[PDB]
């Protein structure tokens, strides 16, 4: 909709097609002519406050946002910035950024496959027990690589989870710039991810805020949606354990597991990644 046309360069890259298209940025398949390998380009693009001009330059939709688009931009060179730092296959590679049209642009490693949520969506039937014990090693792996560096995630959830054609994980995106313009605009409903975000995030985070909202993906894909929102299990926790709930086809060591991570409180959730992954083991 708002997407630069198949054709458009940006000197030696060109771009091939809009493959996401989202409230906060567009993601194109482009094309490096200099080193003759697709790559994706990641747009900085909030809908909500601005707009494709006719040169395809960005435009604010009212002056009165100025401020907050500009917010969110730097919170987007934060996030490229961040993952510059790491080169590890379960994270996102960046390989270069620029501003151009009044806006910025990430250049990344182009994945296969799709999203974790996609993948829900359209073959659920391929995920069982088998799958999600592949798949957790690099995704531990991936989320470690960020806490011993001294960061967190803290957005978690299906949607920014790449499955690749091999089935390898990628961790695509933090959501720095749409956190920062809904906190900014008081847009609430676009900073916490219902169901994935634990409640020491409504307002003490640490590597278990990312373990609680891991548990809330396995949780997804096992039962088939998230638990219920975090503020209102502190209130009266209505969580049904998977232990009792004995979903077909699913152990109760994979099943015990996911009720710790998603334990209401941090402390009585594994502390580092390393202690989830442990709970897998001695079966
Ligand atoms: N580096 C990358 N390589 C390949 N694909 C990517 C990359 N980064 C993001 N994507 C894809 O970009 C899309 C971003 O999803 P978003 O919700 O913004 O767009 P969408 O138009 O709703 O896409 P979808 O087809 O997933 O519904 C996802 O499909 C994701 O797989
Ligand atoms: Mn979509």
């Amino acid at each position: 909709s708002n997407s630069l046309p198949s054709g458009y360069r940006f000197n030696e890259f060109e771009i091939q097609e809009a493959i996401g298209e989202g409230g906060f940025g567009i993601v194109y398949r482009a094309y490096d002519h200099q080193l003759e390998r697709t790559i994706a380009i990641k747009e900085y693009m909030p809908t909500s406050l601005a707009k494709r001009n006719d040169d395809l330059s960005i435009g604010l939709r009212g002056e009165r946002f100025g401020k907050t688009f500009q917010a969110g931009l730097n919170s987007f060179i934060q996030e490229a910035r961040l993952l510059a730092r790491f080169s590890h296959p379960g994270l996102l590679h960046v390989l270069r950024f620029w501003e151009e049209n009044g806006t910025a642009y990430m250049g990344t490693q182009f994945y296969s496959g799709t999203t974790l949520k996609n993948l829900q969506a359209q073959q659920p039937e391929k995920i069982d027990e088998a799958w999600i014990r592949r798949l957790l090693p690099p995704l531990f792996s991936a989320i470690n690589t960020i806490h011993q560096e001294g960061y967190l995630h803290r957005d978690i959830s299906l949607d920014n989870i790449q499955i690749q054609e091999s089935q390898l994980p990628v961790l695509l995106d933090f959501g720095s710039a749409r956190k920062e313009i809904g906190n900014l605009s008081d847009e609430t409903e676009i900073v916490l991810k219902p169901g994935f975000a634990p409640i020491e995030q409504y307002t003490e985070q640490g590597p278990w805020t990312d373990i609680y909202a891991l548990g809330a993906v396995l949780h997804t894909l096992i039962v088939g949606s998230p638990p219920p929102v975090s503020v209102v299990r502190s209130i009266e926790d209505s969580y049904q354990p998977l232990t009792e709930r004995r979903p077909a086809g699913y152990s109760p060591e994979l099943l015990r597991t996911v009720d710790r991570a998603l334990a209401l409180k941090p402390e009585d959730r594994p502390q580092t990644i390393d202690e989830m992954a442990e709970l897998l083991e001695h079966h």
